[PDB]
């Protein structure tokens, strides 16, 4: 009940892999032993090298600091891997046959537990999913079995004598073999070139003259900064950037300003001096997405020579506005340049990771005001391969003020998959609203409701959709047109549209 | 597939059943047929005013008349069996029926009311009645449904009002906080305050200086935006004047650009009929801010100040027609329009009458600076309380489109009742589990921060994941706890940090 047999296996030579932060990396090579909630206390590992990885940083400066290694580490013999369906620690002992007072990672080492669950193994390690969105597991070894382990460097950051924590993101984009994989030494080379290239220009020099190069209103500041910013995008160093950020407004010099006005108002001396602090510091600031050309769900600035471009400009920039609304020194080109490359890559990283985009299982799509979501992983899914219904709950609200839902474009195959227009309705805070249903093809049907639909701040509404399968036969790839359902909302002559991924399944 | 306890045999069993005008008094004379089958059936609720949406006419849902609502009863005694599901196949094979005959046959069948009536006369089907409501819908078979008397709860058409009045102000009952507005009032006042208006001299005057041409919207919302403040100068305007001179949703631009609006979307065609010019107003942006709703509340909520903003805003779709109009009538202003957008209040002041949670509450979404936050299920938004040991409490968290730092989270704690275990409370990022490290700020509130940096954005959402461990198995009371919500902060902006709050309920067990 509470052990799942199918992530569960003997298995001979088990292997699993353990982040190792510094100073540790070859002491943990001659063998795991602990050190001087207790249910689980042990020794912890994981499938995934690469999410070990990431416990591999200095625990005295966690942001910016050293990464130690990967190790791994393998049992002799046979190793039972014994997976729980919940890591509640009571549940566990009560749901066993165990003592409720001894940790449960106690009773795990002992020949008992060995004897009633490895199946003839010489040890059992609990398995447990590692975190929410991931695939890998965590295994939990008990200490004193643990000492067993042979202990094998996988890999050592330190040893490869890059920068920062460049190593350490490195490796883990290989785990994408879509795919940021930028060469920090090159963009960081990169970008000390042009900032001092930019800091010659003629014009560049010239509007710096222009600087109050005193202390002044935030809105004198960002208009001096805007001014900047349209000058030194005529450098031919940031001819690109300045291509790639004409359209999206997102990227645009207001909002390259803000960015250096809301960085020089956090950074004291005390902070700009230490590293970690300003990683700290900058790291809870809006705004970032402007210099690292992130939008819309995309990575745009994904070449070494862009983002150097627009860490080089924002560098400058920082640079003009500490006078203007701080008070320090060399921090902009400094450590303003190391701390914001580590937050490039912890979001590179973040976007390289396996992820359900909006609309897709229970992630919300966020547009115009409105939230919408499947209220459910099993909502998302229309079964086929049977004759007869399945009902889909998607949740719909909004922002603040009341936003109409105009009605909802539904999927339909002629004869294998078809609208119940009598169980489909809308449901607004539980009033029950019937739906007209006419297809307007005969792959789409639009459904509207028969009382007029808001939704805002504490008014949420339930949309349910009803299939009808007639044929038995499963649907084909071809069959099917969208991948979406089309929540349509006001109107602007068009509806804003929000999208409900889902997929079709067998059972 | 059957929950015994919504399950019970009744003694004259009663509910209600919503009415189409004309058949009002037809239907009194008894429960005919008329000439997913699964299904086929009378349908009735427990709830009278649930049952009185379904009453309008159906060739005008939005905007036709009301019928009313009747009480079906039985005779002697009935049997209501709660399902837990509304699959009529999966119904059939877990009961043991033929997977061929129609469920709602079956269920009129004296054999399966033998099986499952409990020795009542007959059987009864009760589901829930929709997401977000405690009623029921009762699916009573047809011939069964023969044995019922019918008796009038309300004939909506007989209280002889205008528009869905009747319907809305005996919905509004349900609520005994509660909008129960009288909209005879509403209508004599917005009425008297359009005619008031016109005569002014200064609107005679700056509506004498309108370009009464087609001309360009930045144009038109500029006079228009002008034409508002010249009008709220009206003495008959003055409570409104006074409501919507601070929050920015109800300001003269927004009254500018709905009305700009209005007048794009009405055609000749469309304002000679009140069915179409509602479906045309209802699907369009901005009503709040005539409504006087923003932030969760219905700030208009007088009949005063309800007809003070219907009446400006009739007389701005007027002066709007005529710069942004396909149509030459501009009398659509007073009429249709005004019949319209009162259904459209009544509509919304509805909603915010119903019971319903809120933002944060249970796993509605709180919505705030670009950020979406929400506990992942309703048990999540639960901190059980009596025993010792642990619990863990998932929070989603994203945001609608660039990375937006999430900086900690604030965590109640209650000195030996409730701790945070700071072993097992971490935040997941696209599946990067990152560790916290967390420390208290005073004897009831820990501050955890991430131990990496986290930003969430458009394609990359985290899990906060929140263990709470108890030393104490005394259970929790009133006293112990300030907040009843967890604070995730967002970005900063003197200082201060973007507030996500996610509300959680003390329970036993």
């Amino acid at each position: 009940d509470v052990v799942d047999s199918s992530k569960s296996f003997v298995m001979e030579n088990f292997s699993s892999y353990h982040g190792t932060k510094p100073g540790y990396v070859d002491s943990i090579q001659k063998g795991i032993q602990k050190p001087k909630d207790d249910d689980w206390e042990g020794f912890y590992s994981t499938d995934n090298k690469y999410d070990a990885a990431g416990y591999s940083v200095d625990n005295e400066n966690p942001l910016s600091g050293k990464a130690g290694g990967v190790v791994k580490v393998t049992y002799p013999g046979l190793t039972k891997v014994l997976a729980l369906k919940v890591d509640n620690a009571e549940t566990i002992k009560k749901e066993l046959g165990l003592s409720l007072t001894e940790p449960l990672m106690e009773q795990v080492g002992t020949e008992e537990f060995i004897k009633r669950f490895g199946d003839g193994a010489s040890r059992v390690v609990l398995s447990l999913p590692f975190a929410e969105g991931s695939s890998s597991v965590k295994y939990i070894n008990n200490w004193e079995q643990a000492k067993a382990l042979s202990v094998e460097l996988e890999i050592n950051f330190e040893t490869r004598g890059k920068r920062g924590q460049d190593a350490m993101y490195e490796y883990m984009a290989q785990a994408c073999a879509s795919c940021i994989n930028l060469d920090w030494d090159v963009i960081r080379d990169k970008t000390k070139t042009k900032i001092e290239s930019l800091k010659e220009h003629g014009p560049i020099k010239n509007k710096m003259s222009e600087s109050p190069n005193k202390t002044v209103s935030e809105e004198k500041a960002k208009q001096y900064l805007e001014e900047f910013h349209q000058t030194a995008l005529e450098h031919p160093e940031l001819s690109e950037l300045k291509t790639v950020t004409g359209t999206n407004p997102v990227f645009a010099g207001a909002n390259y300003a803000a960015w250096a006005v809301n960085v020089a108002q956090v950074i004291d001396s005390e902070t700009a001096d230490n590293l970690e602090k300003t990683t700290a510091a900058l790291s809870i600031l809006p705004g970032i997405g402007s210099v690292m050309g992130i939008a819309d769900g995309a990575v745009h600035h994904n070449t070494e020579e862009i983002v150097a471009q627009s860490i080089a400009l924002s560098s400058l920039m920082v640079a003009q506005a500490i006078p203007l609304v701080g008070e320090l020194v060399g921090f902009a080109a400094y450590n303003f340049v190391e701390s914001i490359i580590n937050l490039f890559q912890v979001v590179h990283n973040s976007y390289n990771r396996p992820a359900y985009s909006p609309g897709h299982k229970t992630q919300p799509f966020l547009h115009d005001g409105y939230a919408v979501s499947w209220n459910t992983v099993e909502d998302s899914i229309i079964r086929t391969g049977f004759q007869g219904e399945s009902g889909h709950d998607i949740k719909i609200t909004a922002e603040n003020t009341p936003l109409p839902i105009a009605g909802v474009l539904l999927p339909t195959i002629p004869g294998k998959l078809d609208v119940n227009k009598s169980k489909t309705h809308i449901s607004v805070n539980g009033r029950k609203i019937r739906m007209r249903c006419r297809a307007i093809d005969g792959d789409v049907t639009f459904c509207r409701p028969k009382s007029p639909v808001y939704v805002g701040n504490g008014v949420h509404a339930n949309l349910h959709v009803a299939f009808h399968r007639s044929s038995s036969e499963k649907i084909h790839s071809n069959e099917i047109s969208s991948d979406s359902i089309g929540v349509l909302g006001y109107q602007k002559k068009v509806n804003s549209k929000l999208s409900l991924f889902f997929e079709i399944k067998s059972m």
